[PDB]
């Protein structure tokens, strides 16, 4: 909110701009976190597609979402992502 006092001792808000949310606690917690659409996507991108990013995306990546160098599951890019995919349907769907 903005308010103007110059008429005297008057006061008027030039304008209020109010947002207000609730239930983005779990959604954040469903996007970016342990099981997390994007952090699994972008796992599943660094490990599957070619081309590194430099060193100080790597490590911000790294810090953020999580990398992972070695990997036992030969699921390639398609079901990389189509198990992200389903995993945030459901993290979508299962809360308020």
């Amino acid at each position: 909110k903005t308010t103007l006092t110059a008429f005297g001792f008057a006061s008027a808000d030039l304008i209020e701009i109010g947002l207000e949310g609730k239930g983005f606690e779990p959604t954040l917690e469903a996007l970016f976190g342990k099981q997390g659409f994007f952090p699994d996507s972008v796992n599943k991108a660094l490990y599957w597609v070619n081309g590194q990013v430099p060193d100080g995306v790597s490590k911000v990546l790294v810090d953020h979402f999580g990398y992972t160098k070695d990997d036992k599951h030969e699921q390639d890019m398609v079901n990389g992502i189509m198990l992200s995919v389903e995993k945030l349907i459901k993290d979508l769907k299962s809360k308020e």
